[PDB]
């Protein structure tokens, strides 16, 4: 429409005039703010066979102060985009402004609680608030479009603009058109795509004003019940998605912009390990192959890598981890079987252009397979090849089912297997069988075994096929040549030659076979062996793989290795692999160019041997050095009391007065004399403190108070130094009505009620019109019994300066309102030289909040990727306490003893300095009158990986400096 690089028709996108199946993964830059680790993820996605990444930008992190857009240092998108280019990954840009994303505010900054208008509407007040963010983010995105030689190919305005309520005329075409025009005005010319929350046709092509270019929708068919990871409920596998597609947007390629790749987990939930069990390899092979049955042309997995909700960036229902049970773990590892299984499907799609041109039919329980226990969805092509998606009709069935097929081919319709026996489908599995499959001029008449990849080399063609354990398979090839077994046993392989073909039956074995048929070699593998193969692009013009274009796709080699193969390139007589190893690994290379004499692995010349089939073999030795980690309990811990407010000497004259008579919040009108909503005063994040001054009459009995912090929040209350009590919190409570009994008060004396409240993050805004992101934080109601409420005069604080936030490097959400945070003592080199020596393992003996500081050195070896974790013990039922941990000033753990479930907090290299000094700052809030303490505090590691990654540069870690605007 507006450019010629990215076009489309009814079947697929075209990139530079060439069809492409977009297989993508969701990855949020703000959840992993270390540039070199961003490259790591990109390279791990490219190794799946993927060609694209989808990303959100969080507005709340980059416009914390209204009118000051800051996307610099750790929030800079440019290194993220350059890393995408370098890895060979296209991008789908999704800057919002609304992103949902289990993020604070759904991406909206807290100052939107002061906007006089419906959020996500055509109300001028809301739209004007978005203009500065969008003109900055979209101009940056504009500079990195594919039209300007960048990686960005698609843009998403808004997010799941799908349900409205409460007097909003949904869907508002004036709204979606304005949001679209914003992007275009900033120079975005690539196609716009939407992500309808269900397949409802909203803003599709043909709907007039506010229509996007490509209609997309999202789908989370297996749901979020991570507690029952083996239960696949009846009818939850979608079957009508093609039917809906043809009703809703038949002129554009079929697109699912967020397809389930994991699950969220709330405070108190079963944990993300459970989520990875639900959204595991079996889920992938059934549910993703099912999306291929609808001829999906654009497919993005939410999430491929989740990362971490550091510095309070997350929404109140979620905790620090955003692992998400995704194929790449929060600590960046790719050990989960779901990664390897996904690699098999992504590589198949990468080399199968006939998939895009075929004609999809409706699913059938007869015609193709000889039992109604199986479903077969055909995608039939007129000589470009066909594809048959086989699964159990009862999609959850764990039964083993025998069958035969009738499939139409160019050489007649054939009953398979021709040479005796039956095919098998074992439980929760799905197969993509193929017919007339083009391997660079060689025609595979059919194969029941699934294609992993194929390549044309100088010295012939190679095809890689796999099946699961215990299965019999059959293939047939258009040829005059004979079949011979060139590796492995002749036994178990049957064959038959006709005038224009050869048929070959084989049983799956753990031992690889290789057959040869003319100029085609075919690898016959079990699934588990196929897990260890990789298909990196072979660069000849440099070291980078480049994008997945037809040329560079064809110029790829096949590599059997272990943990990871990142890249390959040819330079003179050297073949250079870059790869990662988590054990001693046999490396085979198939397709070595004839000019290559030597093998290099991560720069090191490695001795190799060529076998009788031309395969290079070499071993890479794995010998991890000593990984020596400090004992955290034995550090020189320094303590300062971070609730000096409850001392009677405390002077709060510099605090903001909570004296606004009228709230700017349109969702909830005031039920107190003045606004005690934190966001009215610029305070959107971390712990909030309120101080209520009053003069006692001497008749005061009780103080009741309604505090609100979001799900799982806690609050504590003191009268001068007298602890009154705490709401210890529950996931079920986002507010709580407390009643406290006061001690006997002295008439005419002044007293101060100090209230500490955990702000868990701002709410999302999923339904347009409900304005739920405006749900306030702080004090909603109070009652000093027998006194008017104007008796109490309130002050409050959140993070120092509120929207004029101090720490421009670490962002507007990172720190909260505690004394130690306000002064900046959570940063490297605090002024702790005259503080008391005490450990958080000794802790507190009364209700209160302690702040603990210590440094520790690491000297971990270069060329090793070693995942590190902070561990807080919970071996027995604890007293109620809350902990934050800052690592060189960055908050990387929020811990609630009594709710959980997280005890293990990964912290990435770049935040941690692996060859240098590191600073821990721990806040310990004891919500109990006897105090509280940590049971244990430990640094640990998991399997070191011999890595190809370059030096991870430490992010900016500004040291402590006295802050002029502090309250002391
Ligand atoms: C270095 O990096 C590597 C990555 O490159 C990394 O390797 C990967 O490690 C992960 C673990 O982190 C692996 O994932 C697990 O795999 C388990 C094993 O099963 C898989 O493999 C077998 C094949 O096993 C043989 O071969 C291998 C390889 O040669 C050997 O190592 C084995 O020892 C074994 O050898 C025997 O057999 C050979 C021939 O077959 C013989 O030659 C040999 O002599 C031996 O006799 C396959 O059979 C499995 O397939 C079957 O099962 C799967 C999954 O159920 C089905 O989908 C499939 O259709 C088949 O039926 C399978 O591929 C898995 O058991 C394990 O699965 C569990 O965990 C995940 C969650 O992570 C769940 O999704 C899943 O549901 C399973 O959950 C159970 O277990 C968890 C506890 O962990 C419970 O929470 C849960 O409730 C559940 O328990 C219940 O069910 C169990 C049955 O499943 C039951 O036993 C329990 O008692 C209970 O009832 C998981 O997927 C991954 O495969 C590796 N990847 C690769 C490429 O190798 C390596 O570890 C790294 N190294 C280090 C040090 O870090
Ligand atoms: C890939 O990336 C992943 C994400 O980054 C990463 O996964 C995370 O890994 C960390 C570290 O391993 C996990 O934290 C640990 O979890 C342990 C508890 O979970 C286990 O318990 C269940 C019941 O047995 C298992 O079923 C469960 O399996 C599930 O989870 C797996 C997740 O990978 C999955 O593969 C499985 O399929 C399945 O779904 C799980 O294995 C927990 O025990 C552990 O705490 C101990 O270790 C810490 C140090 O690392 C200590 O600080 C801590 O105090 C604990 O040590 C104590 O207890 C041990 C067991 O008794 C003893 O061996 C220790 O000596 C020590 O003992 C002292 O304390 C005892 C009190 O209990 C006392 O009795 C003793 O006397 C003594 O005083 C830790 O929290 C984290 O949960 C994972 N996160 C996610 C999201 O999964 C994965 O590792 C990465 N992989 C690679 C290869 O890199
Ligand atoms: C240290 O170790 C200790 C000791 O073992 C750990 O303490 C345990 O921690 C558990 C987790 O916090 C805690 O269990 C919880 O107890 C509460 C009741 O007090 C209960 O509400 C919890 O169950 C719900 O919530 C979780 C998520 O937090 C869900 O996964 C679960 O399915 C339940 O969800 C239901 O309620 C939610 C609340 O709104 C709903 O959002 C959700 O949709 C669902 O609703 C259904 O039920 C409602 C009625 O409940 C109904 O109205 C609605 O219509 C739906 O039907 C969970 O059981 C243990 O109590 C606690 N044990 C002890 C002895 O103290 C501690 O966590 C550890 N610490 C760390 C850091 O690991
Ligand atoms: O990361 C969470 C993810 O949630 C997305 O909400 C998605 C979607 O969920 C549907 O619910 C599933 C349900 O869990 C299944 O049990 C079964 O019923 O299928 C349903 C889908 O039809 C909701 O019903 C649907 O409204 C929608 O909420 C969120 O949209 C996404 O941004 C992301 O946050
Ligand atoms: C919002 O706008 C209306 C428009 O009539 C105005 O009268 C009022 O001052 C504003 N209200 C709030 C709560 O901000
Ligand atoms: C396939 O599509 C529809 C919807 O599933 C089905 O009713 C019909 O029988 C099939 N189409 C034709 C032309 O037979
Ligand atoms: C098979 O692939 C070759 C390119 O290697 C192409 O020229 C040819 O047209 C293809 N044949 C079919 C039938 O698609
Ligand atoms: C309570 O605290 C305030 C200052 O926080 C102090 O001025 C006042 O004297 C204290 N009241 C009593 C009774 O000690
Ligand atoms: C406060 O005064 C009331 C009567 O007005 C009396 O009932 C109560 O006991 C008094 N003292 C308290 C609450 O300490
Ligand atoms: C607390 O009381 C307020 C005011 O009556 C009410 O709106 C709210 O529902 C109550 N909250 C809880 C958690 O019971
Ligand atoms: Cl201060």
């Amino acid at each position: 429409l507006l450019q010629k690089y990215v076009t489309w028709d009814d079947k697929s996108l075209f990139i530079n005039g060439e069809r492409i199946m977009i297989f993508s993964g969701e990855f949020h830059p703000f959840r992993l703010p270390v540039k070199e680790l961003q490259l790591d993820i990109f390279q791990k996605v490219k190794a799946l066979g993927f060609n694209c990444v989808s990303f959100y930008v969080d507005w709340a992190l980059v416009e914390g102060k209204p009118g000051e857009y800051r996307a610099d240092g750790i929030f800079d998108l440019e290194p993220f985009f350059d890393a995408a280019s370098e890895a060979g990954i296209y991008l789908l840009a999704r800057p919002g402004p609304y992103i949902n994303a289990e993020s604070s505010g759904g991406g909206f900054p807290g100052w939107l609680q002061r906007v006089n208008g419906t959020l996500r509407s055509s109300d001028k007040a809301y739209l004007d608030a978005t203009d500065n963010y969008v003109s900055h983010v979209a101009a940056t995105i504009a500079k990195y479009q594919i039209t300007n030689g960048g990686p960005i190919i698609l843009y998403q305005p808004e997010n799941e603009y799908t349900s409205g309520c409460c007097g909003v005329e949904f869907p508002d075409p004036v709204y979606m058109q304005y949001v679209e025009d914003q992007a275009r005005n900033a120079g975005v010319v690539i196609p716009l795509i939407n992500n309808d929350a269900s397949a409802s046709g909203n803003n599709a092509p043909g709907t007039g004003k506010g229509a996007v270019d490509i209609y997309g929708h999202d789908s989370y068919p297996l749901g979020f019940d991570c507690a029952n990871p083996t239960v696949w409920p009846s009818g939850d596998l979608p079957t009508n998605f093609r039917t809906l597609h043809l009703e809703q947007s038949p002129t554009t390629p079929y697109a699912i912009v967020q397809f389930q790749g994991g699950s969220y987990d709330p405070w108190g939930g079963p944990g993300f390990a459970a989520c990875s069990e639900l959204l595991n390899n079996e889920f992938e092979r059934v549910f993703y192959k099912n999306d291929f049955s609808f001829q999906i042309a654009i497919m993005n997995l939410y999430m491929i890598f989740g990362g971490t909700n550091w510095g309070n960036l997350g929404y109140p229902n979620g905790y620090t981890s955003y692992d998400y049970g995704s194929a790449v773990t929060e600590s960046r590892n790719i050990t989960r079987e779901k990664y390897s299984e996904l690699k098999l499907l992504g590589n198949f799609a990468k080399v199968s252009p006939g998939y895009l041109t075929a004609s999809p039919g409706n699913l059938t329980t007869s015609g193709y397979a000889d039992t109604t226990d199986l479903t077969v969805t055909p995608l039939l092509g007129n000589s470009t090849g066909s594809f048959f998606v086989v699964r159990h009709s009862d999609y959850s069935s764990e039964e083993s089912t025998s069958y035969k097929l009738r499939l139409p081919t160019s050489a007649g319709s054939v009953t398979i297997p021709q040479l005796g026996g039956t095919l098998t489908l074992n439980g929760r599995d799905s197969k993509i069988h193929v017919t007339d499959y083009n391997v660079s001029g060689t025609n595979i008449i059919y194969s029941t075994a699934e294609v992993f990849t194929w390549k044309k080399f100088a010295d012939g063609k190679v095809l890689v096929l796999y099946g699961g354990a215990g299965e019999h398979h059959e293939l047939a090839i258009s040829t005059k040549s004979n079949v011979t077994v060139i590796e492995g046993s002749e036994s178990g392989i049957s064959s038959k030659q006709t005038s224009s073909s050869v048929v070959v039956g084989w049983d799956v074995s753990t031992t690889r076979r290789i057959i040869q048929v003319g100029d085609l070699k075919i690898l016959l593998l079990d699934r588990n062996s196929a897990y260890n193969y990789w298909v990196p692009q072979l660069a000849t013009d440099g070291t980078s793989p480049g994008f997945s274009t037809p040329e560079k796709v064809a110029s790829s080699i096949i590599v059997k290795a272990g943990y990871l193969v990142r890249t390959a390139y040819l330079k003179g007589s050297g073949l250079y692999l870059t790869a990662d190893f988590n054990a001693t690994t046999s490396v085979e290379v198939i397709g070595v160019p004839s000019t290559a004499k030597n093998l290099f692995i991560n720069g090191d010349k490695t001795s190799h041997t060529v076998d009788k089939n031309g395969i290079w073999s070499a071993t890479v030795d794995y010998n991890a050095p000593d990984i020596s980690l400090p004992s955290l309990k034995d550090l020189d811990w320094k303590y300062v009391d971070t609730l000096p407010e409850i001392q009677s000497s405390y002077d709060d004259s510099l605090w903001p007065a909570a004296d606004l008579k009228q709230t700017k919040n349109t969702l909830r009108s005031l039920t107190t004399p003045t606004s005690l909503y934190s966001s009215d005063y610029g305070f959107h994040t971390g712990y909030l403190l309120y101080r209520g001054h009053f003069t006692a009459t001497g008749n005061e009995s009780t103080f009741a108070i309604d505090t609100q912090g979001g799900s799982a929040f806690g609050s504590s209350v003191w009268l001068n130094g007298t602890y009154l009590g705490s709401w210890t919190g529950l996931y079920a409570n986002s507010d709580y009505n407390a009643t406290y009994n006061l001690p006997q008060l002295q008439a005419g004396k002044t007293y101060v009620i100090t209230v500490v409240i955990d702000n868990m993050g701002l709410e999302e805004n999923w339904t347009v019109g409900e304005d739920l992101m405006k749900t306030p934080r702080g004090i909603l109601n109070f009652l000093l019994a027998g006194r008017p409420s104007s008796a109490i005069s309130w002050k409050l604080t959140g993070n120092l300066g509120g929207e004029d936030y101090e720490d421009k490097v670490r962002g507007p959400l990172n720190e909260g309102g505690l004394y130690a945070e306000r002064q900046g003592f959570h940063q490297p080199e605090p002024p702790s030289q005259n503080w008391k020596s005490s450990s958080p393992l000794e802790g507190l003996s009364e209700a209160g909040i302690g702040f603990y500081s210590a440094s520790f050195d690491l000297d971990l070896p270069k060329g090793w990727d070693v995942p590190l974790f902070l561990n807080i013990g919970n071996s027995t039922t604890p007293s109620p306490y809350r902990v934050q941990v800052y690592v060189n000033g960055y908050q990387y753990a929020k811990y609630i003893s009594n709710i959980g479930p997280q005890t293990s907090f990964p912290v990435p290299e770049g935040i941690l300095n692996y060859r240098g000094t590191n600073w821990l700052a721990v806040t310990l809030w004891a919500l109990d009158s006897a105090g509280g303490k940590l049971e244990s505090l430990e640094l640990s590691y998991t399997t070191p990986v011999l890595t190809a990654l370059g030096e991870v540069e430490s992010v900016d870690q500004p040291k402590y400096k006295k802050r002029k605007g502090a309250y002391h």
